[PDB]
């Protein structure tokens, strides 16, 4: 896997951003995570909702520099978002997000699934720590 350079252009909820990426506006769909949202039909906000969404809102706007790391297999889902890893000054926001409690590993579809065992390792930390969702 590689990491490439992309600017943010818009946050748009906790697990979808709009990116700058080379020289496309494209929204980003968080590989591997579940996040509530403030999106969604079958809720529309959902608890931890706008929570989730204003951590990744702070951690992408704040950051120096973004980068997007694909994965081994589909790079886009249905909607025609971009399937990534985002990392924000090197930290990867779809960890972050789960090592705080606030979203769970997602449904895993191989061969998208490079940094399964990682974010599920997070994931038993924050829900023995009881933060946020888990608590």
């Amino acid at each position: 896997l590689h990491k490439e350079p992309a600017t943010l252009i818009k946050a748009i909820d906790g697990d979808t951003v709009k990116l700058m990426y080379k020289g496309q506006p494209m929204t980003f769909r968080l590989l591997l995570v579940d996040v509530p949202e403030t999106k969604h039909p079958k809720k529309g906000v959902e608890k931890y909702g706008p929570e989730a969404s204003a951590f990744t809102k702070k951690m992408v706007e704040n950051a120096k520099k973004i980068e997007v790391e694909f994965d081994k297999g589909q790079r886009t889902d249905k909607y025609g978002r971009g399937l990534a890893y985002i990392y924000a000054d090197g930290k990867m926001v779809n960890e972050a997000l789960v090592r705080q409690g606030l979203a769970k590993v997602a449904y895993v579809y191989k061969p998208n699934n490079t940094h399964e065992q990682h974010l599920r390792k997070s994931e038993a930390q924050a829900k023995k720590e009881k933060l946020n969702i888990w608590s």
